[PDB]
Parts: structure tokens; sequence; C-alpha cells
């Protein structure tokens, strides 16, 4: 009858922690109907379940018959979550009076009379994400935790005045302080945690508590990611997750959650009235999460993020001969510490509504590579024999088009240099030279040179990422699209990591070295991507891009360090992105690609790259 509804509500009240209503659905105390009073059932359920942090109690196979004229029996299978994992396949049985004749059979299947529960949980320590030199990127730190002692809080209006004072001095609703103070585990003299603080009234104290901590903060927020309290929804996906631990929601905290979380150790069992083991429900051994060391340099990461100055952009720093990802900075960013602990709705809405989008991992976002890609188009042209470094094109003005069939579109350069060869085009960042040489090269030869790269490949990196593409379809279907792809801004989509991968060929004499994030990983490369002669022709021109007084990266020559560089721009609609590629041509110890997305006028990726270049030249030979 309607007794099935009485069982559904009973499991629903137990599922969300409401033990008083669940106990209110029980029958009066007797020997035929119910074994305890409602308060006794309340205390038993709290003491047992809440100690085990029982959440996500879900039932199935619910069958309800009718035993006598006023009794109806019921049975169902149940699944539970504890600090020790999932309790699946649990057979519950009992009677109905519609009320519930409660027996200790309904706490755990095979308890009877005055049986107790043994919960010994003592373990867990999430693995640490450390940099290439052992510096912490995601460890456990001592955080400041403000909470309230109910006894030292006051009586009557004193308590209300102090609650309003604490709620006003730290921005929290009065109802939160009163709800945490009135929760069922709290005692008058216990420390009730309220918030973690990034003038303490009567009752407010602050403790030092272990918690997930990110030393670099926003500087590595996109890469490392952040952690969050496990919900019932997450327990639905993976059963072995403890119902109280933390789970990585983004970045490497999520990509490596199984390797970093370990397994909480303990034993949940049922004992008799005299404490002798009856049934072992759950038991596992303590296993802390495994630490994960990356190729990231802590100081290089911090410097590459600070150099972006909060503007929209990204910076990737590698050791091109091995592929070690020294730095993966994305700006703007968010506070991961304030994200894992206590984040207000207003601040999270400010994060999500920011047009610059601090949440996106810009180092893994496909972009038009800009006129930097000129290098690639040059190398291909030097491999197939299309581009003679000696030949000089006569270019008049700042705009050019193949013919009047382009209508209103023209390729734009910045410097009106009449005689332009390859070295001059690299020094002045000439887009017209590149467009003309690309059109003379043809689509077939250009795509032949391009397919020697990593277009369409899915890199072996623990970062969510889409493979780089040359264009939308397999053919350009347009001379304009071919020319624009020539100087790196058509339907091209290459994220900064893939950009560094492709550009590594100039530091390995034509061999592409795939980027590496895990330090233990072996070095994988791809040989004969571009010819050796193309490298030995372009790299000195890339030196001239810095040394010549009209090189677009001449401001770096003041640093007095061996640099081979190439600037770039990309117009999308108008919005303009700035690019800088730079590496040590003497020892190939480091390589760097930086980007300013939708740059402010007078701003450039080269204007902010000096300090990172100095650090990399000092510490990576």
């Amino acid at each position: 009858e309607a007794g099935e509804k009485t069982v559904e509500q009973f499991v629903q009240a137990l599922n969300k922690g409401d033990y008083n209503k669940a106990a209110e659905m029980t029958s009066k105390k007797a020997a035929n109907k119910s074994a305890l009073s409602e308060k006794e059932i309340l205390d038993k359920y709290q003491n047992i379940y809440g100690a085990a942090d029982v959440k996500g109690l879900q039932i199935s196979n619910l069958k309800v018959d009718k035993k006598d004229d006023s009794t109806y029996s019921f049975s169902y299978k149940a699944k539970m979550n504890t600090s020790l994992g999932e309790l699946k396949d649990l057979s519950y049985k009992g009677t109905l009076d519609t009320t519930i004749n409660w027996q200790p059979n309904l706490v755990f299947p095979e308890m009877e009379g005055n049986d107790k529960v043994s919960l010994t949980t003592q373990e867990a320590a999430r693995g640490n994400i450390i940099d290439r030199n052992g510096e912490p990127l995601a460890t456990t730190g001592k955080l400041k935790q403000l909470g309230v002692v109910p006894s030292k809080l006051g009586d009557g209006g004193e308590k209300t005045a102090n609650i309003k004072a604490i709620a006003s001095s730290f921005d929290l609703t009065e109802d939160a302080i009163n709800q945490a103070i009135s929760q069922s585990w709290v005692q008058p003299d216990y420390f009730v945690p309220l918030k973690i603080i990034d003038e303490l009234p009567a009752g407010a104290t602050i403790q030092e508590v272990d918690g997930r901590y990110y030393p670099l903060g926003e500087a590595a927020a996109q890469l490392i990611g952040y952690v969050g309290d496990i919900t019932a929804e997450d327990i639905d996906k993976n059963p072995e997750l403890s119902s109280n631990g933390k789970i990585g929601r983004s970045g490497l905290e999520m990509a490596f959650d199984k390797d970093l979380r370990g397994t909480t150790g303990g034993k949940l069992s049922i004992t008799d009235a005299d404490g002798v083991e009856k049934k072992v429900l759950i038991e596992h051994e303590v296993q802390n999460g495994k630490d994960i060391k990356l190729t990231i340099d802590a100081k290089a990461q911090k410097t590459a993020f600070d150099s972006l100055g909060g503007k929209a952009g990204s910076t990737v720093a590698t050791t091109p001969k091995t592929g070690d990802l020294l730095a993966l900075a994305s700006s703007p960013s968010y506070d991961p510490n304030k994200m894992t602990n206590g984040i207000s709705q207003e601040d999270y809405k400010a994060y999500e509504e920011n047009p610059e989008q601090p949440f996106i991992s810009r180092f893994a976002t496909g972009y038009a590579p800009g006129s930097t890609f000129k290098m690639i188009t040059a190398a291909i042209g030097l491999d197939n024999g299309t581009i003679d470094p000696n030949e000089v094109l006569t270019i008049n003005g700042l705009k050019w088009q193949k013919d009047s069939s382009w209508g209103s579109y023209q390729v734009t350069r910045v410097s009106d240099v009449s005689q332009v060869d390859l070295k001059t085009a690299l020094i002045y960042s000439d887009n017209i030279y590149t467009a003309q040489e690309t059109l003379k090269m043809g689509e077939k030869k250009f795509r032949t040179g391009l397919d020697k790269f990593i277009f369409g490949e899915d890199l072996d990196l623990p970062i969510s990422m889409n493979p780089a593409q040359i264009s939308n379809e397999d053919s350009f279907n347009s001379d304009i699209l071919l020319a624009d792809t020539g100087y790196g801004q058509g339907e091209l989509l290459i994220n900064p990591i893939q950009q560094a991968a492709m550009y590594s060929v100039f530091a390995n004499n034509g061999t592409l070295v795939y980027p590496k994030l895990i330090a233990d990983k072996e070095t994988k490369d791809k040989k004969n991507v571009i010819g050796e002669t193309a490298v030995q022709t372009i790299v000195p021109d890339l030196r001239e891009v810095v040394q010549d007084v009209n090189g677009t990266a001449h401001s770096l020559s003041a640093l007095g360090i061996p640099l081979a560089a190439k600037t770039g721009t990309a117009e999308i609609k108008g919005k303009e992105n700035s690019f800088l590629f730079a590496f040590n041509p003497d020892n190939q110890g480091y390589m760097m690609v930086s980007m300013l997305e939708n740059k402010e006028d007078d701003d450039s990726a080269t204007k902010r790259a000096s300090e990172l270049l100095q650090y990399l030249n000092q510490n990576y030979q």
C-alpha cells in the first residue's frame, strides 16, 4: 500500500543526514513494534553513521507485501558510502505498522540487540605535486581556520551579539554560524570550524589546520588546478572514493587524481555487546598518494606568470633538446587556495564573468600562431627549393594582393622596405614576402612540408588538449587562405605547447623534440622534420632579428646574451595578438614562446620577456 512511500521517505531522511525525521517515521517503543525510543534511535544513527560519515545511501529492489492485518514486511538492497569506501549489496529487512517498527537491523544488516560498531579510520595523505627541483606545487600547508567555541560564546543577547559580530567581521550569514553551532556532532566546549581566513569577538578562535595548499597560487592555477570536497554525485561515479575526501576538479589535480589520492586506511566492523568482532563490513590498509614530480621550474613559472602583468596571454618555457616543460603560465588566473577552501558566490561569479577568462588554460588553447610561423614557412621553402635566400623581391608600399580577384583584401606588412630577401623578411617581420613565397610554393608543397610536423597528433601530456590543425578541411580552397596560412594566421590553430614543440626543430638541427611534463618520462623526438641547411640558414637570421638595429626584437640585444628570436602578430576579427619566440642559439639550453592575447596598444610579448630570458639563460645552459 502506502507503506512503500513510508520506506522511501525513511531512506531519504537518512540519506541527507536528517536523523530526527527518520526516527520520527518509527513506531512506538515495544517488543512487537520498534526496539528503542525515538531519541535513542536518533543518537544511535548519529553516533554510528556520522562517525562513518554515511552519505549517498541509495536503495533498490524495494518489495513491500502485507504480513498481518496491521503489519507489512519490507526488504531492499542498499548501497552506502563511508570514509572507507562503498558498502554495496546490503540486504535490509523489517516490518511496518504507516510507521516503521525499528530494530538495529536497519543500521547495518546483521546487527541485533546491543551490538556496537568499530570504526578505526586513521590514514590518507594526498600525493604532492613537486617541480623539477623538488619545490612544492601542491602540498599540504598549515592554514588559518577561524571557528567558534559555543561555551565561550555567551548567553542570551551576548551570544547573539557575538554571533552578529563574528558574522560581520568575516562576512558570513548569521544562519551559518548558528547552523554549524547547532549541528549534531557539536558539543558546548568543542571547536566548530567556520571558515579559512586568507578582531576575534568573544568565542572566535583560529587554529592551524592541514589542508591542500598551492605555493605559487595563481601563477600555476591553470596547470596545477585545485581540489574540492567530494559530493554524492562524485561518489556515484567512482565507489571507492571516501565520502569525505577531496577530489581534483581541474588541471593536474584532476588528471592525476587516482595516483595522488591513495586510499584511506581503516576498518568498519560490527562487534557484539562485549566488543568481539562479528562481521567485517569494510577494511583497507593505509596507502598515501604517490608524489608526482614535473619538469616545471618553480621560479621560472612564477617569473613567466608575473611578466604577463595580469594581461591576457601565456608563456611556455622548455629545454628544447629534451622537451622539459620548464614553465606553463596562463594569464589572467584565479586563486586556487581561495578556490579549494571557501569561495564566495560573488568572487566565483567575478571569475566566471571576467571577459578575459582566467579559468581557461591558455597554454593548451589553440591559437593562430601569428607571423612567428614565418620561420616554419621559410624552412619548408628552403627544403623543397622554392625560396632562394639570395633572391630579392621588389615590394612597394605596405599592402599587396595576388590580383584584383582578392577584391578588398590585402596582405599587410609593417615596414615599407623595397628590396626584401629572406633575412630581411625575418628581420622586419615581412608578411608580404611570406605570402608571395607561399603562393609561389603552392598548396601541395606547403602541405607536404607542414605534414612533417605534429598536425593532428594527440600529444602524450596529462593536459586536456586538442590536436593542432592546418585548416578546417584537407584543402585550402582559396589562394587567400593559403597566403594567410603562410604567415601563420588563417584557419591555423596551434596551442603554445604545440608551438614550442614545432619550433624545437631550430634547436635540434631539424629534429622535433616532443615536450615533456613528467620528469621521469623518456625523451621522444621526431627526426628529419626540416632540413639541416634550413636550420643553419634561418637561425643566423633569427640572431639578426635581435642584433640588427631594425630587428623586431632588437630591444633584447641590450641583455648581452646569445639570442635567436622571432616576433609575430595576428589580427583576428579588430583584435591583435602579440607573439615572441626566443632561444639560446649557442647552447640550445632553453626555448620560450610567449603570447599576449588581444594586446593593449603599445604592448608586446617582447616588452615583457627580458627577465624570464635572463633567468633561463642563467640557469639552463
